[PDB]
């Protein structure tokens, strides 16, 4: 057997709503579950790729739980989906990827590939890598990213995370990111 397994996890869901648009109440959690769902049927029709996903549906999941469920899959790479909120202002734009703190397993190395990646398809701002301790990162066991695809607290950025051939653009970015991380850091 020579397959990579990768495990996206679509941030918030059910109760957890995430962030939400103060313009239309529109909810992070479902973008979140859109985009993850196209990344996750990109990367299934990759030869050797199997995909695992924390949900297909609008499901309430734990941080420790995803970081369960990531771990006991076994998966290669992980990535969480979420989108940024300006705590208070609605003005920020782009996208920037987290790793653990000092990440010394490929994660740093993953979010660079994707990030860089994820700037050519979408030609949004690159707000670059961040080190961040959230425990979906902290806690799971292999190479792991959170995206932050763009800030739907910001109006602008809103229209785009809402469109269909934006979210197939990004996910097309993340795609070959991960695919390029794999190729040469399985
Ligand atoms: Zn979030």
């Amino acid at each position: 057997s020579n397959a990579y397994t990768v495990f996206i996890d679509p941030g918030h869901g059910g109760n957890d709503k995430g962030t939400e648009s103060k313009t239309s109440n529109r909810y992070e959690k479902d973008l979140n579950l859109q985009i993850a769902k196209k990344l996750a049927n990109k990367l299934s029709k990759q030869k050797d790729i199997q995909v695992v996903v924390s949900r297909t549906d609008d499901t309430y999941i734990s941080l420790k739980d995803r970081a369960i469920l990531a771990n006991n899959s076994s998966a290669d790479v992980l990535v969480s989906i979420h989108l940024n909120a300006e705590k208070n202002g609605n003005t920020a734009t782009g996208i920037e990827t987290w790793y653990r703190n000092k990440a010394t397993d490929g994660s740093k190395e993953l979010a660079q590939t994707v990030q860089s990646t994820i700037v050519s398809y979408v030609k949004v701002r690159d707000r670059g890598i961040v080190e961040n301790n959230f425990e979906v990162l902290r806690e799971s066991n292999m190479p792991a990213i959170l995206i932050e695809c763009g800030f739907l607290t910001t109006p602008s950025e809103e229209q785009k995370i809402i469109n269909e051939k934006y979210q197939d653009q990004l996910a097309e970015g993340i795609v070959q990111g991960v695919l390029s991380y794999l190729d040469s850091k399985g």
